[PDB]
């Protein structure tokens, strides 16, 4: 008689409607647990994530609200879309979690990463990623958080971005990844559009080389490894850091920066027959123009859409979509609480 019943996945507590069977663990965010699903209404499977308390804090709470609130507008094939939003609570004073359903993809890009996919599916896969950002710009949304992880796949190659970006302190064993984020974020230096394709970069980059580009402990190793394989960026770059993080690059031992076959060289790339020589080629090339230090010089969405490697999947109603109260910040728990329950139940 009761709308919800109450599973346990692994050590996680998912009290869902009686339509959601089969609850299986795929995933753990660092924003909610998510399952696999039956969906007895629908008649397909979905995922559904949780969201433990999300106004415990301001982090999870201006994530949580947002999410909702940009959810309920953007309409995309590369972006995530919500078949349901739920509260097991009856009442504002109860309320406790929120759980959103959408459809059950196949796998994380992450694991998409390890494999030794040939160029038509690694161009199909970055196409789309363009796609997706450029109907966020579109929306006026740029990212500037893109990650493998937030990026999921289904056997027929397409691809969904799940998160919308940055918005400091989070008090959980579970620390972020920065390795995708752009030379812009990392030396907090304003930003525009083509900070993402710096991101797509990162990725594509992994893609070929099958390990990260940039890591490190924080962002003083990060910047060691974009430099040293990079360059030391020119005096136009240096001449529009912040004073205070203007001393510490320019102090910072200067590199020539390794050429992009050097970096990327044929072996990483399949090389059996003439048509996989000229897209090994197509790829470094515009690896080369995403992972430029200066975004003055680093290329366009629209021009990294346009580029051999990745227009010939172009079509009419893949690239543009028509656009459409904007965000609120800082609050107390409470009022965090209700903002995000008004979401829930429109
Ligand atoms: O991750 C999220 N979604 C997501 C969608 N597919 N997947 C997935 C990754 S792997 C995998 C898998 O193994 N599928 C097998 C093939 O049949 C089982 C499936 C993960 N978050 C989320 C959410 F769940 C709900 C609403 C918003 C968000 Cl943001």
């Amino acid at each position: 008689d009761n709308q919800f019943y109450s599973v346990e996945v692994g050590d996680s507590t998912f009290t869902v409607l009686k339509r959601y069977q089969n609850l299986k663990p795929i995933g753990s965010g660092a924003q909610g647990i998510v399952c696999a699903a039956y969906d007895a209404v629908l008649d397909r499977n979905v995922a559904i994530k949780k969201l433990s308390r999300p106004f415990q804090n301001q982090t999870h709470a201006k994530r949580a609200y947002r999410e909702l609130v940009l959810m309920k507008c953007v309409n995309h094939k590369n972006i995530i879309s919500l078949l349901n939003v739920f509260t097991p609570q009856k009442t504002l004073e109860e309320f406790q979690d929120v759980y959103l359903v959408m459809e059950l993809m196949d796998a994380n890009l992450c694991q998409v990463i390890q494999m030794e996919l040939d160029h038509e599916r690694m161009s199909y896969l970055l196409y789309q990623m363009l796609c997706g950002i450029k109907h966020l710009h579109s929306a006026g949304i740029i990212h500037r958080d893109l990650k493998p992880s937030n990026i999921v796949v289904k056997s027929d190659c397409t691809l969904k971005i799940l998160d919308f970006g940055l918005a400091s302190f989070m008090m959980t064993p579970y620390v972020v990844t920065r390795y995708y984020r752009a030379p812009e974020v990392i030396l907090g230096m304003g930003y525009k559009e083509n900070v993402d394709i710096w991101s797509v970069g990162c990725i594509m980059g992994e893609m070929v080389r099958h390990k990260i580009l940039f890591p490190g402990r924080d962002y003083i190793d990060q910047w060691n490894k974009v430099i040293e394989q990079l360059g030391t960026p020119c005096p136009e770059f240096m001449k529009k850091l912040q004073p205070t993080v203007r001393n510490y690059v320019e102090n910072r031992p200067k590199y020539a920066g390794l050429t992009f076959p050097k970096l990327f060289p044929d072996s990483l790339f399949p090389a059996d027959s003439e048509h996989n020589k000229l897209k090994a080629s197509q790829a470094r090339d515009l690896l080369s123009k995403m992972l430029v230090i200066d975004p003055a010089k680093r290329i366009s969405v629209d021009d990294a859409l346009q580029h051999p490697y990745i227009n010939v999947w172009y079509d009419p109603a893949e690239v543009e979509a028509p656009p459409p109260q904007l965000d609120e910040r800082e609050h107390t728990i409470e009022e965090w609480k209700e903002l995000i329950y008004k979401e829930v139940m429109n």
